[PDB]
């Protein structure tokens, strides 16, 4: 608690395709708190479930990249709402998809942001909203 | 009419599956009165948010297709479980996937259930459930 705590989402069986962009993710968000993720550099369901909520109710923000489309984040942010938490989601347009209108449309500018951003941005972002 | 059946599965994630959730919801029709965005575009989103968080809070029993990956889908069962409400999802494994495990997790066998199934079974499962 000397420390923010950051809860980092992405998808992991709705596919691992973004797994590197969500360690330079987790990488830049150790910079300003302690990152609590299920996310782990390659290098049961009920206590997964369990563990994320548990890390999820710790955070001080959470953090989500969601351009792979994924059940958990999704579930993860739905109950991060609830738990009235401020909420930061990055988003690629490149990929050529449509985010969830449940996620852009939770967005109210302050609270819970959506953030658009492409290959080569996401640092930059984060540093922004953390305030380096 | 009651009960209120709220019906969820990908849209936005894909409808690869699109077919199938015509067929539950042409079978909960039989069981209640059912409330979905899923009918047989970016810009005006913060609509379809508050317009899909209205029917889950009158929604009396949710029933989510949960094969096909959704951001959706999950964020609505999230807000489901913290409004304490009864659900059931779907999902088959002949897919190839494994289900998300804050869903699998999520299951308590009553309140939140989590069924397998394969094509062609559907109907007789809600069936069963429904009573
Ligand atoms: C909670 C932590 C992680 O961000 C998310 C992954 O969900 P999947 O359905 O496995 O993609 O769950
Ligand atoms: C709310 C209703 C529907 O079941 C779900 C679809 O979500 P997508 O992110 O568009 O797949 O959203």
């Amino acid at each position: 608690m000397g420390r923010p705590a950051l809860y980092f989402c992405g998808s992991i069986r709705g596919g691992r395709e973004d797994r590197t962009l969500y360690e330079r993710i987790v990488s830049r968000l150790r910079r300003f708190g302690t990152v609590l993720t299920q996310h782990v550099a390659a290098a049961g369901d009920r206590l997964i479930h369990e563990q994320d909520l548990e890390w999820l109710q710790q955070a001080d923000v959470v953090v989500a990249e969601v351009t792979q489309p994924s059940l958990g984040v999704g579930y993860e942010l739905g109950r991060a709402v609830a738990f009235n938490k401020r909420i930061l989601c990055l988003f690629r347009p490149q990929s050529g998809r449509v985010l969830s209108a449940m996620i852009r449309g939770a967005a109210d500018g302050s609270r819970f942001q959506v953030w658009d951003y492409e290959e080569g941005e996401v640092e930059a972002l984060l540093d922004r909203y953390f305030e380096a």
